[PDB]
């Protein structure tokens, strides 16, 4: 039923519909996705339901920064297959990591790949709210 397949050109009006499924804000994003390290699709056929985009330095450090599956699909291994397969690019990168709405949905996905929250070894993530 589902295919994955690694990309080399993305462009963003075949995945737009992705980002707008959960949507939107704000593009940064045409740019960004000539700058990452990977991107994987998922596909039914020919339809376009999920997308993993990894980006950073792709030897020391690793972000998993989108990882999308049309909330309509989802629960059938759409996103571990997505993440399995991207990240079996960068298996020896020495840190790989991601920052996530901490629900007990997102978290228990997460942990079921292999990754564990920041505060387990006393770290934490912060994002940049005040630029002036």
């Amino acid at each position: 039923m589902i295919t994955i397949k690694k990309q080399e050109i993305v462009k963003l009006e075949d995945v737009l519909h992705l980002y707008q499924a959960v949507g939107w804000t704000n593009e940064m994003l045409e740019q960004a996705l000539s700058h990452s390290l990977v991107i994987y699709l998922a596909l039914d056929g020919d339809a376009v339901v999920g997308l993993i985009r990894l980006v950073g330095d792709g030897f020391s450090s690793v972000f998993v920064q989108d990882l999308i599956v049309l909330p309509s699909y989802q629960r059938q291994g759409i996103g571990s297959s997505l993440m399995k397969e991207a990240l079996g690019n960068f298996k020896e990168a020495y840190q790989v990591q991601l920052a996530t709405e901490e629900t007990e949905k997102n978290v228990g996905f997460y942990r079921s790949m292999g990754f564990e929250i920041l505060s387990t070894y006393d770290c934490t993530g912060m994002i940049w709210i005040n630029r002036e």
